[PDB]
């Protein structure tokens, strides 16, 4: 379930992170805005790149440990308000994050794994809604 999942997505982090964030990108284009340094470059130039590396396991470092305190994929306000608080995603609406997490939920309905999408979906909705609570536009 879950939690399991959790431990799954742990086990192959970066490779899982860079692959969920390739599928965002590629699905919705025009996200590349908020990314200027990522644009005109393919998936392999991407991944070469140190920079890309790092942010995007460094995302999702912080998404397992909000999904890993979540309680029946709730996660805390506090987790929330840490994400729209941060001025790296001053920028953003919950639209940005609702569709990483069609992306995320997609990559998981595809692998061949028994990924348990139904639960990040709610995940994904229930931290849009706590990003909202929080202030997030
Ligand atoms: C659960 C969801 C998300 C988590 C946990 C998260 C977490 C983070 C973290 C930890 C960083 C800092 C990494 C560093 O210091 O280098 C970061 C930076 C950033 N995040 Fe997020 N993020 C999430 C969703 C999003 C979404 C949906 C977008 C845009 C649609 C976004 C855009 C950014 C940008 C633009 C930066 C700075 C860019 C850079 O220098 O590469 N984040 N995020």
């Amino acid at each position: 379930g879950f939690k399991q999942d959790i431990a799954t997505l742990r086990g192959d982090l970066r490779t899982y992170a860079q692959d969920i964030f390739l599928a965002f990108l590629n699905k919705y284009p025009d996200e590349k805005r908020n990314f200027k340094n990522y644009v005109g470059k393919s998936d392999q130039e991407l991944k070469s790149m140190a920079k890309f590396g790092d942010h995007t396991e460094k995302v999702f470092n912080l998404m397992m440990e909000v999904a890993d305190r979540a309680t029946d994929c709730v996660p805390l306000a506090s987790d929330a308000s840490t994400l729209v608080q941060m001025k790296q995603h001053s920028g953003l609406t919950t639209g940005n994050f609702e569709k990483l997490f069609v992306a995320l939920v997609e990559y998981m309905r595809a692998s061949g794994q028994s990924f348990d999408s139904q639960s990040w979906d709610r995940f994904g909705k229930n931290l849009v809604s706590a990003l909202s609570s929080a202030g997030m536009k």
